[PDB]
């Protein structure tokens, strides 16, 4: 069971596009968080492993993931740093909820696929 990247890329690279297509829950989560441009220094304190679909596309473009889930830890890190240091009321707590919901959907066949 050895993945080749373009079989990885081919497979998980839609999924990922899927989170990119969702408007507007997907747009905090575009590029790494800036904690000094966006007011929140607080940000580097609790989140100590930042992840974002910036970072994500680049490591399966790069071929940074030798299994798939690999690529679903990724993804469920930029979940769980916003769900931990965001407000259960913010937009950007509500927004990783959805893209959560988008995410489990889209993943379940293609793991499938993947063997
Ligand atoms: C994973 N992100 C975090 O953990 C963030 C925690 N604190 C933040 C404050 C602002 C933003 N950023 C980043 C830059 C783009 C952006 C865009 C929007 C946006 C949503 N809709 N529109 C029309 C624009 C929002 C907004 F949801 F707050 C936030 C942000 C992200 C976070
Ligand atoms: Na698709």
């Amino acid at each position: 069971k050895i993945f080749k990247p373009e079989e990885l890329r081919q497979a998980l690279m839609p999924t990922l596009e899927a989170l990119y297509r969702q408007d507007p829950e997907s747009l905090p989560f575009r590029q790494p968080v800036d904690p000094q441009l966006l007011g929140i220094p607080d940000y580097f304190d609790i989140v100590k492993n930042p992840m974002d679909l910036s970072t994500i596309k680049r490591k399966l473009d790069t071929g940074q993931y030798q299994e798939p889930w690999q690529y679903v830890d990724d993804v469920w890190l930029m979940f769980n740093n916003a769900w931990l240091y965001n407000r259960k009321t913010s937009r950007v707590y509500k927004f990783c909820s959805k893209l959560a919901e988008v995410f489990e959907q889209e993943i379940d066949p293609v793991m499938q696929s993947l063997g």
